[PDB]
């Protein structure tokens, strides 16, 4: 049973890092998880630019109807992966002690504290947190564009992220599938004469 339990890690994660992947590999002259743990240097860095026009309310993100989300809707100094408490902890954050809400709305109108180092004067924050009207939202952006084909960009950008807080459903591997509420992303092609059509 142990044998059989370390040896379907190995095969069910490969390639990735696996318990005997990396003493493979250590012959080699290859790291631990240092090799196979991707880190963003500069976290703003990106940043799909829509191509269209024509959005008053919210970015480029509010899309042509934005109704129920709000640029400052944002619940009290939450903070990235962590849950802030009211008492300190050991090692917590810098995020744990700062104002609540920054000044200078940056692109957005909004005075949310943003993670990961993005500064605010160019990330259009839209949440959905109100006090007193519940009512119900949606969202829809812009078409952000996305770049070539050639795949030597495909092969190292594995990737399209979206920072998000809230609720939100997703799928992990120590909980599997949660629920909450749809934020996923729609993909298009330029099938017709000059239109995306949203399919998938």
């Amino acid at each position: 049973v142990m044998m059989a339990s370390m040896a379907i890690g190995v095969v069910r994660q490969y390639p990735t890092y696996s318990n005997g992947w990396a003493n493979i590999r250590a012959f080699a002259g290859g790291c631990g998880l240092a090799d196979d743990v991707l880190v963003e240097p500069d976290s703003n860095a990106g940043f799909l630019t829509p191509l269209p026009g024509a959005y008053g309310p919210l970015g480029p993100l509010g899309g042509e109807d934005p109704q129920g989300f709000s640029p400052d809707g944002v619940p009290d100094r939450i903070i990235a992966e962590a849950i802030r408490l009211n008492n300190p902890q050991p090692g917590t954050d810098y995020d744990w002690n700062r104002p609540i809400k920054l000044d200078e709305p940056g692109i957005n109108g909004s005075t949310v504290p943003l993670p990961y180092g993005l500064d605010p004067k160019r990330v259009p924050v839209a949440g959905t947190y109100s006090t007193e009207a519940q009512q119900e939202s949606r969202l829809s952006s812009a078409w952000y564009e996305l770049p070539a084909r050639d795949e030597t960009e495909r092969a190292a950008h594995p990737l399209v992220v979206i920072t998000a807080a809230g609720t939100i459903t997703g799928e992990s591997v120590a909980n599997g599938l949660t629920t909450g509420q749809t934020v996923d992303l729609e993909y298009a092609t330029r099938g017709p004469d000059g239109t995306l059509v949203p399919a998938g």
